């Protein structure tokens, strides 16, 4: 949503940082 460029908490990264880095390779 434009007009609010100060709150990228609207779920941006869905599958790229969900605390799922416990199985590094």
């Amino acid at each position: 949503m434009p007009g609010t460029i100060k709150e990228n908490i609207i779920g941006v990264s869905y599958d790229e940082y969900r605390y799922r880095s416990v199985i590094k390779a």
